[PDB]
């Protein structure tokens, strides 16, 4: 059986680990800790992963918008200067 | 003449920025600061974009790093359960 980042969601199910609850406790503990490091690394992955697009969505508005505000104010600027005869 | 930001650094040039000299003073100072307002802007928002896809591209590498790193504890995880004979 061989785990992918696709199936992840699928394997690590309440059903699974509860299905680990039959070991003996030298093998148990171990195999649990392992489980449950897996999900809690796998849930802040995808939870950075979202944040940072998120990030990313928000800064190119910003980006977008100071763009224009400096291609309008080169639109003024050079408006300005041909009203007052410059041969651009 | 119109300006949008693919022409910009066209017309953003120190040519341009020269020939606004022969003005008197009253003009020429306005539209200066109005063109070196609209440089500056342009370039912080150049700066700003393209460090802001350097840290996404690191970013989705830790991502990746991480992700794997999780795909192996579960598989680990897995494996030695079913040495156990746990029945999946």
């Amino acid at each position: 059986m061989k785990i992918t980042s696709s199936n992840f969601a699928t394997i690590a199910t309440s059903e699974n680990f509860a299905k680990l609850s039959v070991l003996p406790k030298n093998h148990r503990e171990p195999i649990k800790g392992l489980f449950k490091s897996a999900v809690e690394q796998f849930s802040s992955a995808r939870d950075f992963f979202k944040n940072e697009n998120y990030s990313k969505e928000l800064a190119e508005k910003f980006n977008k918008e100071a763009v224009n505000e400096a291609v309008e104010k080169l639109q003024k600027a050079i408006d300005l200067a041909e009203k007052q005869g410059i041969q651009f």
